[PDB]
């Protein structure tokens, strides 16, 4: 089936090396390419770096290319699996590879052949890519999920003093999905200018996701300056504010330090039960109704303890990275309610749907997630509808890295027709619907 | 030979509404989408908004779409004329719109349809969009483009006080263009480190189109910091300087104001004679080998006299908006020497080929250039290669609407394989190899 598989090597939107694939089969092309962190969590698969401080100051992918060129692409070839038997393709791949975090290829090497596969196979079943994969997750009722737009930025890449990473928008009162499109993007044009009238006209560019980053420090300030464009625009109660506070960037000797980039002083540091009691209140004064990352990745006490006393939305990110076997622990430990899901950090688009219905079994809520350094393959918004997860955040509208996927889902939309269904309210429980 | 024609409304790479066309043949579904300028000139072709601030702050091709939808789709179809008869397609659109500035059915709305017309014409052929251009264009030997990288920011559409628009590096010693990839971005990521020393971790976000933005005023202190990240990333004896004054954005009662973002003064206005002097000290202290738009869309005496007292290559952007009747008058003034080729400036892949051999059979070069809206079609990247001009510009090696051009031209030079061929140093005129 598998005529040839071709790896090359193109710069994401950060301007880093990443993986590219084409895989040929008899109905024609199939190109798709691996996205990149930032800020990673030190539990998800490997992402293959040559290390060449004189190429790219070693952040080259040569070494992963050449390892599907030279080993994954003939071994796939030789099988004689056709491309819609994506389980069987990706054991392979993860039997070949051997190692648990994918140490041996690369996740970036293995997520790039196995992205083009699950592309080669909807055509080979000649059906679009979001129902191939509704498909291969054992669902039939697709819906377009509500778009989270990162707006306001801080956190390790940010060059303000602000600590918590994302502030997010969530027009969960839009009509349907191309209606959502419109009010996140008149709330981002309506706060470029109350940033430029507030902070200066040297204070509106845009960071690694599209969102701005002001020169401020207060959390709250942040979410205040959410809620001022979200009334300015006259969308009040139809866009709900999410967070991602990436809380492992400033955990510091088992407290938390919301000024991290400021010169290290440690009687600033606050507790676990201090940072929850933070949360409750940008819960009661602020539309905050989802915070992704609360506490460290390893401060499992502290899920628990914040997830039983709240009733708004607790995403795991870097404390679960689409990993099956700490999903379960999260699971057990009831330490959140929902699961961010990045398929390069478990690296294959099988071990990724495994990882989704894991999550859904058990009543979680599932958030289809872009990395900060993307590119323009649009997979991930043919996954959030095959899925059927109801919300996915890929950046804010602005830079096409992150439009591609929402300009995709407009296509999706348009295509579903009257099928189509918009989470909208029910973003975290779709499937009432 | 054309099935279906249909156009829907996605957002650019800033946010704001843009015409998107798909044309279905029998060889499948072709789709292209349509920039939309910043610093526009005022002789462009009409770009069709809606107007209607109910959405998108008036910013709609609602219009635009619905013309292609409702007139131009049914009238290439009910023609027959073939996908490959770009001319005849194109023609019937200009008299079907019969305005002057494509003023009736928006120039978004032409080039749209053009632009799939060009992709589908290329399948018909059974070749490569960038091999149909080249055939389009009487061309045969395909060079690849010098790529030129906006990596300082300055202009109406800054928040600095940086008269000049845009500052680039032209890696024109390369080996090949791969290579140019590399360089400019190890350049450019070399540079975010130079700035964020000498001005701080608050200014290193990106503008439109991936460049830095940082608070300087002289336009010699710009050149100062590319020449510097040049020299610190080890490549000054392969990287030149190239520059986009967008003098017209500055153009103040026949003077020019280098300071046009501080409260006006009259005091600060200086003479084209004295704007003229001072490009004279940028060519000798930097590597500094283009220039463009040095002077006002409408001072052609200080075009023609600048440019006939230099050796350096001189562009016209908003002086000749890819228009064969105002480039016919810049080549009997003398104004410039380089025609900069922005499809959606003149509104179809028929006229823009026209001015670009207007151009070319008068002895100037061209170079491709993007818009600062864009999104993730990658034309202009088979365009600049079948057109064989041997420049291109669009954008840093940030955000994936300027590097899905350069990741395009990645996979051409590789396409082509044996037979490509780098511009390099010849990239003025690319014509001698
Ligand atoms: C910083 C990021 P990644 O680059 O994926 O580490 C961006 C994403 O929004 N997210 O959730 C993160 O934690
Ligand atoms: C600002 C821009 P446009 O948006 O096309 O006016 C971008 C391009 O680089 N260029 O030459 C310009 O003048
Ligand atoms: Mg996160
Ligand atoms: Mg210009």
């Amino acid at each position: 089936s598998i005529e040839k598989i071709w790896a090359r090597e193109i710069l994401d939107s950060r301007g880093n090396p990443t993986v590219e694939v084409d895989l040929y089969t008899a109905k024609g092309l199939f190109r798709a390419a691996v996205p990149s962190g930032a800020s990673t969590g030190i539990y998800e698969a490997l992402e293959l770096r040559d290390g060449d401080k004189q190429r790219y100051l070693g952040k080259g992918v040569l070494k992963a290319v050449d390892h599907i060129n030279s080993t994954i692409a003939p071994a796939l070839i030789s099988s004689g699996l056709s491309v819609v038997e994506q389980e069987k393709l990706d054991n392979l791949m993860l039997e070949l590879d051997g190692t648990e975090n994918k140490s041996k290829f690369g996740a970036n090497a293995i997520l790039g052949v196995s992205l083009a596969v699950c592309k080669a196979g909807a055509a080979e079943r000649e059906l679009p890519l979001y129902r191939h994969i509704a498909q291969l997750a054992g669902n039939s009722d697709l819906i377009l999920p509500v778009p989270a737009f990162n707006v306001i930025n801080g956190g390790s890449h940010a060059g303000n003093k602000l600590a918590m990473q994302e502030f997010m928008i969530l027009p969960v009162g839009a009509e349907s999905f191309r209606d959502a499109m419109r009010l996140g993007a008149e709330v981002y044009h309506t706060l470029k200018g109350v940033i430029k009238d507030k902070y200066g006209k040297d204070a509106t560019n845009v960071g690694d996701e599209g969102g701005f980053a002001p020169n401020i420090l207060e959390n709250s300030e942040a979410l205040e300056l959410v809620k001022e464009a979200i009334d300015k625009a006259g969308y009040t109660e139809k866009i709900v504010i999410g967070m991602d506070v990436a809380a492992s960037e400033f955990y510091r000797d088992g407290k938390y330090d919301l000024d991290f980039k400021s010169p290290t002083d440690p009687s600033r540091y606050i507790t676990g039960d201090q940072l929850g009691a933070l949360y409750q209140d940008f819960v009661r004064d602020y539309p905050v109704v989802s915070i992704e990352d609360p506490f460290d990745q390893d401060d499992w006490a502290a899920w628990s303890k914040f997830t039983a006393n709240v009733g708004i939305q607790i995403v795991g990110d870097d404390l679960t990275v689409t990993n099956p076997k700490r999903i379960e622990r999260a699971v057990e430990e009831k330490a959140c309610n929902c699961l961010l899901l990045k398929v390069n950090q478990i690296g294959s688009v099988t071990e990724a749907i495994q990882a989704c219905k894991l999550a859904q079994e058990n009543g979680w809520g599932v958030m289809v997630s872009h990395r900060s350094g993307e590119t323009e393959d649009t997979f991930i918004a043919d996954l959030v509808v095959g899925l059927c997860t109801g919300q996915i955040k890929t950046g804010a509208p602005c830079r096409s890295e992150r439009l591609a996927k929402y300009n995709q889902l407009m296509r999706i939309e348009e295509e579903l027709g009257d099928e189509a269904r918009f989470a909208g309210h029910n973003f975290r429980n779709p499937s009432v619907l």
